[PDB]
């Protein structure tokens, strides 16, 4: 935004760079960053920011339900007491109220299909659709396997997990972590 | 967009509109409508982006925690079985995972004060110190009274206060929810620091 | 309207959504939204429609007299020849035709406590009563220099004021505020 | 409004009512009985609000500068010092700042094809156009005429009949005043 777009736009015309590209290079926010490759006509833009999958994993006897913002890998985890409808559609509830969440996939069994859960969803507006969700399943396994030993009980080493995939394992253009893009994502949304 | 920008950087020379103004009068992103007040030196856009307030508040014989972010007003709260350093603890920790949260204001509780929160604070690296909260705590409230009636249970409704507070109560400048507002705040102290 | 107030309606029993929420999604008359509000069990109601807040203020030693519709935050103000009751009971009759004012709050101000006021209020049946200063300061600072006279640069800073910054849950204008405000009285009357 | 909404509609499919009868006989606002009527195939609701019709007249050796909103009669009013740019430009940039000005009909006056007016238009991003003034025009001299002996100077006698004018003359179909009228097709052409 210091002639950002400007720049942007001189860069882009030569090697039409995608828009994370030009948002990290010159500073730009992700919608100024794509207009620029909505107005070449040689390009194209490239998970609906309000889609989530939910499951539920196992380990040492318990049960956790585990929630993913598929545009941004961020996850939401919680070692319930037992996988019944009733305690999904409380963590459901709870992540509506934080998140904007539009449609969620799910598997078709008793848990996920319950009419409590049809219950919640219909009173947060929220449609199913019912491995994304086996990569997250074994990597939070794996973080919770690495860091297991810092808690005493699951459920502190599992919100370990969840803060260290969240705000600890960074990658791509911007180096920016899990908790970062999602928070961009929607924030980038707003903006539209 | 449309050279849209250009326009509005032009009508704003001569009227010094809003962001809000521009952004609509435009069809301008408000990221974008912003960018042009800032621009403007005789113009000027209108707390820390990591501050937290904590506090337990009573309802029907039951505990709730309640976690605001002070500068966007987004709420979240639980419904504990007691208040215990444990509890508040744990809480803490499915907040920081989610949020950024650097500083935590409490009222000095013996569960706020407890080794167990401080153990918690120590490992998510969060420090600790110590309005907000309490006229936070009397509008959830009432927002749980309106719905209680859609709810068996007394957690649930806290939910859908939660729910209805973040999303569904507009206003400000730019007409956003409390909910919206967070996202923005962070987002924007992420590119700041980019 | 188009079984908007159906939609707004469900929304509410869920949410218990305030009417401007609710005139601006289901694009619905604020009447028509203040009353699934009132009709409802659980809430209550949301400044008087006729309430305004009159005011001097000085600028480059001249004297702006400043009118503001408390509900709206709209605003009317003037730069008069001198602080006195005669040019305050001219301003208000101008007002007064102009939009529906029935009550003015203002300070012990000699002239606006002058009988020549109190003749204008009860001629055109107003009654007296009893920041915003800084505002259209602050507007007329940014305006300055594409007048010449201060009387030019304070109504352009009206005119800002009134039309150029948006804000609220439908994104409204002062002055789109106090036109609606007014007409809303006028539906429920 | 009491389901009120639902017996004007029943009883509007079998006699077609008028809108104030229905907002009159169902207790219902204005606007939502024009709505019924609006959502009816067989019956119909009935100037640009943007649009304002300027011009001077005279009166005790005064000029008098009056500006008219065709679509609603509402009107504005000052005794100006001299029918000049000068004071026309004034007068329709503080118009121009509490409604929603988008073109201006006036004579060809000298008075409004002055630049001064034209810098003032393009400034308040109004449009210039050079008998709906005329009727008002006599109208105005008429309750300032029964007003008069009420005010010492032409000025407040001037100001009272714009009131008098704008809200103690009523009439139409709404029965509304022309005050009234001004803000409800103000409002309307909001949303
Ligand atoms: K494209
Ligand atoms: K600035
Ligand atoms: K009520
Ligand atoms: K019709
Ligand atoms: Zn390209
Ligand atoms: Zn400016
Ligand atoms: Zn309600
Ligand atoms: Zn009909």
């Amino acid at each position: 935004f210091l002639d950002g777009i400007d720049k942007a736009q001189e860069e882009h015309e030569k090697y039409h760079s995608n828009w994370r590209a030009m948002a990290s290079d010159f500073n730009l926010p992700p919608v100024v960053a794509k207009e620029i490759v909505a107005s070449c006509d040689k390009c194209q833009l490239k998970c609906s920011p309000g889609i989530w999958q939910l499951d539920c994993t196992h380990l040492e006897g318990k049960v956790i339900l585990v929630a993913v913002h598929v545009a941004s890998g961020y996850i939401e985890a919680e070692v319930i007491p037992a996988e019944t409808g009733q305690e999904t559609a409380y963590f459901l509830l709870k992540l509506a109220g934080r998140w904007p969440v539009k449609t969620v996939h799910t598997d078709n069994g008793s848990n996920f299909t319950s009419t409590t859960v049809k219950a919640a969803c219909d009173w947060a507006g929220i449609k199913q659709e019912d491995g994304v969700i086996e990569s997250m399943n074994k990597e939070l396994k794996k973080i919770i396997g690495q860091v297991r030993d810092q808690a005493e009980h699951l459920k502190t080493a599992v919100q370990m997990a969840v803060f260290i995939h969240n705000k600890k394992r960074k990658g791509g253009i911007g180096g920016y972590s899990a908790g970062e893009r999602i928070v961009d994502i929607i924030a980038t949304d707003i903006q539209t």
